[PDB]
C-alpha cells in the first residue's frame, strides 16, 4: 500500500499531539489493550500479575513499556513508509523472542485508534482516523511479510 502525502500529514499532525505526553498516552493505550484483550497481558512476564486497572495505572514498569512502544512506533510513522530498517529488529524480536501474533498487533492498533479518538476528537475526525488506520495497516502488512521471511508468520 501507499499513503499519499496528505494522509501522512494527517497522521503526523495528530501524532505531534500524542508526543506532548508520550507516557500518558502509552498508559491509556496499554490499559485499553489489556482490558479489552486480557490474553495479551500474558505475553508480559514483567507485569502479567496485574489484576486491576488501578494496579495497571500504578505500575512503573507498564508505563515504561508504553513509552517504549510509542517511541518506536513514532519513529516508524515519521519515516512515511520508508521504514524497512526500523522494522527488521522489531519483527525479529516480536516473532522469535516475544512471539506476538499479528492478531495482537491488530488489537493494539484498535487500542491506539480508540485512545486517539477519545483524547484528540478535533484532530481525529473521520479522514484522520482513516489515514491512521491505513498507516497502521501498512505497518502490520510489512511486519507480517517479515515474520514470514523469518519463519514465524503468526
Ligand atoms: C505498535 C506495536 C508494537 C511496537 C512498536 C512494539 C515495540 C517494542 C519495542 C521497541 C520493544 C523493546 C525492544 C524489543 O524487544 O524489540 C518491545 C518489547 C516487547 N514487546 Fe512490544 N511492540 C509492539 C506491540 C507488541 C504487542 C501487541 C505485544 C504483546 C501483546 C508486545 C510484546 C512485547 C514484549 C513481551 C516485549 C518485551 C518487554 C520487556 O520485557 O521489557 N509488543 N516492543
Amino acid at each position: 500500500m501507499v499513503l499519499s502525502e496528505g494522509e501522512w500529514q494527517l497522521v503526523l499532525h495528530v501524532w505531534a499531539k500524542v508526543e506532548a505526553d508520550v507516557a500518558g498516552h502509552g498508559q491509556d493505550i496499554l490499559i485499553r489493550l489489556f482490558k479489552s484483550h486480557p490474553e495479551t497481558l500474558e505475553k508480559f512476564d514483567r507485569f502479567k500479575h496485574l489484576k486491576t486497572e488501578a494496579e495497571m495505572k500504578a505500575s512503573e514498569d507498564l508505563k515504561k513499556y508504553g513509552v517504549t512502544v510509542l517511541t518506536a512506533l513514532g519513529a516508524i510513522l515519521k519515516k512515511k513508509g520508508h521504514h524497512e530498517a526500523e522494522l527488521k529488529p522489531l519483527a525479529q524480536s516480536h516473532a522469535t523472542k516475544h512471539k506476538i501474533p499479528i492478531k495482537y498487533l491488530e488489537f493494539i492498533s484498535e487500542a491506539i485508534i480508540h485512545v486517539l479518538h477519545s483524547r484528540h476528537p478535533g484532530n481525529f475526525g473521520a479522514d484522520a482516523q482513516g489515514a491512521m488506520n491505513k498507516a497502521l495497516e501498512l505497518f502490520r502488512k510489512d511486519i507480517a511479510a517479515k515474520y514470514k521471511e523469518l519463519g514465524y508468520q503468526g
